[PDB]
This record gives structure tokens, sequence and C-alpha cells, in this order.
């Protein structure tokens, strides 16, 4: 159940024509078949450590009580570009759960920074990862300097592989408790940035949670999802992009074609 060999080829072309380098890894969490291409190369994370950030928040919350609830008051000086919810609650302030919520469903980058101050910063959310058996993650820096996706820079990076691995473990398996764990899925149900990317390869009549991520440089973007397709199990994918050109733009065509060729490997309709 290495169905790779049936969209090898395919993978090949889309990424030929992308002109950079595409990282699916995608799991039929039924059989365990899998999709693997460059799946274990190191891709710039940009926004999509926001979901992890929201479920190592989760994870406090099942040991500390309340912190879900707690205010969370900040200077106009936090405000980073792409902060599209924290900019309107500037005057107020949010709630914890309000910023985990803005990180995954908006990609809100001051909630981002915020909640990352809370966990003790990139190092504390990497301690997370390597708590639930990541040993690949690793967060460096924060919003925006994290987004610098240079060639080789093994900085704020994962595989699609881990991050399909970790996605499974917080969403489907029991590395959250079973509220944490809906509220994660409910969070990633609801995320507004990614219908251009797996959701655009996905039928309607499916449910899909996803966090994208886009550095801006370096044709480097990325969604991961799980897909509930109706009947069967769920899946979990990862798919992750970079060029080798710091002017190179990413695609989100080439993202949701990665997606479909993925779910045609694993036999899903
Ligand atoms: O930090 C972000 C967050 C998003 C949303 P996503 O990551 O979830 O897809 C984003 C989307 C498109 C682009 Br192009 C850059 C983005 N960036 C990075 C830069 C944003 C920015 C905006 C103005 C000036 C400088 C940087």
């Amino acid at each position: 159940h290495m169905l790779t060999n049936l969209v090898a080829e395919p993978f090949a072309k889309l990424e030929q024509d992308f002109g950079g380098s595409i990282g699916v890894y995608a799991m039929d969490t039924g059989s365990g078949a899998t999709v693997s291409y460059r799946a274990e190369e190191r891709f710039p994370l940009c926004s999509s450590f926001k979901g992890f950030l929201a479920a190592a928040v989760l994870a406090r919350s099942q040991q500390q009580a309340g912190l879900l609830d707690t205010p969370i008051r900040y200077g106009k000086n936090a405000l980073v570009p792409w902060s599209p919810i924290s900019e309107k609650y500037l005057t107020t302030g949010m709630t914890v759960a309000e910023l985990s919520a803005a990180a995954v469903q908006y990609s809100d980058n001051a909630a981002a920074n915020l909640l990352l101050k809370e966990l003790g910063g990139p190092a504390g959310l990497t301690a997370f990862m390597r708590s639930i058996g990541d040993t690949t993650f690793r967060l460096d820096r924060w919003e925006l300097e994290l987004n610098s996706a240079i060639p080789g820079d093994a900085r704020d990076t994962s595989s699609p592989r881990a991050v399909t691995e970790s996605l499974q473990k917080l969403t489907l398996g029991s590395a959250l408790a079973a509220p944490q764990r809906q509220q994660f899925v409910d969070w990633l149900k609801g995320n507004t940035t990614g219908n251009h990317r797996i959701r655009a390869a996905v039928p309607a009549d499916w449910a899909v949670g996803d966090k994208t991520g886009t550095c801006g440089v370096y044709g480097t973007a990325n969604d991961y999802a799980v897909v509930w397709p109706t009947g069967r199990a769920p899946i979990v994918l990862a798919v992750y992009t970079r060029a080798p050109n710091k002017d190179d733009k990413h695609s989100e065509a080439v993202i949701a074609a990665a997606a479909r060729l993925a779910l045609e490997g694993l036999g899903v309709n």
C-alpha cells in the first residue's frame, strides 16, 4: 500500500510545470495506504505552524484551568501585517480562544505572536511537537521573520510526512483529550484562507479542515488538511511547495492539483 507509483510521473510533470519543488504526504487512515512525493524534504512552514500553535494551546488548557477564557490586551505595535481579526479588537483585547481561532481561521499574525509568547516562543511550540513524537518540526523565529524561506535553511521548517503524522495524532489520534481534539477539528473546519488549495480538490459533500501557509518569496506556500470522504475513513495530507529564486511566485492551483493527485493515488473518488 505504497501507491505513489500510480502518480509519481504526474507529480514530476506538475513540479516541472510549476518550476519548483512539490512535497506531498497523504495517509488513508483506514488502510494506512500512503502517497509520498518529496515527503521527507524540509519545506518552510510559513503560517502553517499556527494550526500546531492552536493545538499546543489546547494541550496546555487540559492542565491549566481557565487558559482559553483569559483576556489578552495588546498595543498598536503588536499589529504586524496580515492581522485582519486582531486589528478589529485592538481597543478591546481578545481571549486566548479567540486569538487561537483567529490564528487558525484567518492566519492572524499578531494573534500568532501573542500565543507564541504564552508558550515561551518558538522553542516552546517546538517542545510541544517533540512531546507528541514529532522530531522533524522546528520553529525558530516569530512573524514575519519566519517567512524568509531561504534555500537550504532548516529554520522554521518541517517535512510533509512529519506535518501529516502530527496532524493525524492531534485531529484523529490521542495526542489531545476528546473535547480539545474536537475544538482543534472545528477550528480547521472553519478556516477561511484555504478555498483555492486542498479544498479546491475536494467535493462539496465532504468535510475538510485545513491550515494554509504563504511565505511570499521563493514560490513557498502550503496547506495541510484532514478530509472526511463520505463512506470511508478520513484522509490526512500535507502539500508544501518551494522554488529556487526569491522572485518565484507560489501557485494555489499547483497545491490543488497536487492534492488531487494524492487523492487519486489513494484511490478516493
Ligand atoms: O504572513 C502571511 C500570512 C498570509 C495568509 P497564509 O499564510 O495563511 O496563506 C499570506 C498570504 C499571502 C501572502 Br503573498 C503572504 C502572506 N503572509 C506573509 C506576508 C504578509 C505581508 C503582507 C504585507 C506586507 C508584508 C508581508
